[PDB]
């Protein structure tokens, strides 16, 4: 795939024109992220998303578009009665999803694959408040330059990054970076978690730019709540 | 666009290869029709779909892939608080959608567009029982050869083709013929209506072939019920 | 308690005056049975009612107000996460509950107690159709006179009397015979099962009178569906 | 009816013994208030409760068991498609209802009657925060002694006491003071509003005692959410 970014000639509005591989950015009708209007969402009998994570975080990488924690892939969540294995988690500032037209300052994405390669992403909003103890373990060894990897000696428990309340919005969408492939299950937790002002500012300093894709039209979709 | 059909080298498994315009048949992850597994569908607080149809049928046409009644476009349904205007209705045998893995013998589609060109299709299943009086009005003047159009001798009341019970399944999908464009709202009524064996046989005889696209994978979607 | 019946001076409209013990018949605001208006019922995320019955039917008794099959009490259903043990099942003609103002010709009640004596009744509607094979085992030895008991040599499987579809209406109500105690959980299956005309007529012949309490006002209650 | 209170020999555990008129306190199985366990509540397709209140407050009264604002009865809410007219509102500290086993410091009740005398009570929880401007209008003229009534100097807009978010819990229950009559519709708003510590302390000082009835067992009921 061709080089892409968050501004200039290779920014989100141009992604669909950068490569034939990125065509869904241009033609897709089921794209992510979205604004979640809570009144427009349909109240629904959604199943609990059960979490069976393990502490198998291997390293943290700065890949030039996010900070990503890479996992061994043994932990999983249960969605639609199937195991989706946690491969990695990573971060955006400001939030990619909005709620009633408003951003949160930060959003984490936990990226899972089932045995057939189907993708489920769990989304967690963060607000500025108390220092997040689990996040601090990652932040302490944040790779400051693109291309850098840092081994984790501290034991990261990814379950501790999720909100205590597990209510969520669900919809069918896409990856938020090229090639923006569709057929992705989105589980967006309603309750935000806290990070310190200092934690937010370090991420923003290291990144050096905002890394959220603009919200995309719902089209025929409904969000369930 | 390129010629297509329901069998052989131009059949549904090949549509995505017949024309670059038909790419979504090949790469789409939100395609129609689908199997509706009722246990897998999510019980949800779905709004009533209000129907405000008018008797403005213009003609009936045999277009080589279905029998279609063309409307004036003044009647409408309300979905997501918006007016979707009835442009035409047409027929498939056997059914395109299945329920718990089983076909109905016949399925009608009512095709609507809102003021911005967004598409909603209402689907009505038919089972063999008593002769359908409203269907008979169209069947009496059925154009027997592809390319033929006939004037309607009786007044068509399209709402009389809908089931009395208005409970429905809803999902986001596509058109079921090339180019199989996505972003289509599907409203599939749960209760079937009746047609006579003779009515079904006249349709199958005039058509000369099955005209249902095979069901497509749900992928990330849920059906609401 | 005082003598009561289904007609005359001791009939349902007088039950509240027959004994101080029967006061809830007169003053209760949460009485059973009720008319279930399906449009007025609230669509709700009701849990499956899991059935763990055993074949421990002991005898059938004609107690002068119904025909009742008495169980050993080992089988149970799960409601609100608790085990409610099946103590007995018995019958009414015509139905006690109505649906949209209409009776079924027959209704069975499966009466359960949890470990603290809380009552749950499962209601099954019957319509006239094919002979019911499981019911026939009981009907073959139906005690014809009040006061008579008949031992069951045939092995009754009460699960086979429930509908195959397990969707239900739920509401909070009362026993339908004096003392009409409240705090009773009602689970009324939506789908009826069949019995033969002959089976219905034998029950009605043996009883000699209709044994349904008139429907009672919903008052502050909602039915969930 | 017999004299009753919130403590000692005339307290809530004894109400059912103080008068034959108070029998439901003792024998009722659908009593209020209750603990609302949010996980045990059933997610349901509840209709919005529309509010059409008017500024028709007549006076405020200290009646020896609460502070009550008496209304003209022209304002109303719509529940089950019917108009329930606002007759009065009053206050309890600590809260009568609990949520997940915890009290709020304060609870308001808006008491409504339909044209046939059926009762609906709307409940609003308060937490300590900023001074409540609408509450202050009443608090400024609070009658300090039982039996005293005061005219209202400012115009009372009762809708301004309701939370902005109108999501609610619903159940069927009773009045929370003798005779504790059943058949009462309860609408308990999920979102609390704020009052100052000083506002709460003035209420507790004037009252001289806690005025909440203990929570009552749910028995057969479910709470909808
Ligand atoms: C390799 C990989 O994981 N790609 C992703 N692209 N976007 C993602 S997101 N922001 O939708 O979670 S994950
Ligand atoms: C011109 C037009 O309406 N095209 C359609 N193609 N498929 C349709 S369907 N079967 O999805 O309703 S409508
Ligand atoms: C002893 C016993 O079971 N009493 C009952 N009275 N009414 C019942 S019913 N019709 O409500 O199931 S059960
Ligand atoms: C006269 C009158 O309204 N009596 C009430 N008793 N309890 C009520 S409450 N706390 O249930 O709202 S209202
Ligand atoms: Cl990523
Ligand atoms: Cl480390
Ligand atoms: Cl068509
Ligand atoms: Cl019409
Ligand atoms: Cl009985
Ligand atoms: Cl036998
Ligand atoms: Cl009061
Ligand atoms: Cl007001
Ligand atoms: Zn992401
Ligand atoms: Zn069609
Ligand atoms: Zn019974
Ligand atoms: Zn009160």
């Amino acid at each position: 795939g061709a080089h892409w970014g968050y501004s200039g000639s290779i920014g989100p509005e141009h992604w669909g024109d950068l490569s034939p591989e990125y065509l869904m950015c241009k033609i897709g009708k089921n794209q992510s992220p979205i604004d979640i209007n809570s009144a427009d969402a349909v109240k629904a009998c959604l199943a609990p998303v059960s979490v069976y994570y393990v502490s198998d975080a291997k390293y943290v990488v700065n890949n030039g578009h996010t900070i990503k924690v890479v996992m061994g892939g043994r932990g999983y969540v249960v969605v639609d009665g199937k195991r989706f294995y946690l491969k990695q988690f990573h971060f955006h500032a400001p939030s990619e999803h909005t709620v009633n037209g408003k951003h949160y300052p930060f959003e984490a994405h936990f990226v899972h694959l089932d045995k057939n390669g189907n993708i489920t992403v769990l989304g967690v909003f963060f607000k500025v408040g108390k220092e997040n103890p689990e996040l601090e373990k990652v932040w302490r060894v944040m790779p400051e330059e693109p291309g850098q990897k840092r081994h984790l000696t501290a034991r990261i428990d990814p379950e501790k990054l999720l909100p205590e309340n597990r209510d969520y919005y669900r919809y069918s969408g896409s990856l938020t970076t090229p090639p923006c492939s569709e057929g992705v299950r989105w589980i967006v937790f309603k309750e935000p978690v806290e990070m310190s002002r200092e934690q937010l500012e370090k991420f923003r300093k290291v990144m050096g730019f905002d890394n959220n894709r603009p919200v995309q039209p719902l089209n025929a979709r409904k969000v369930m709540k």
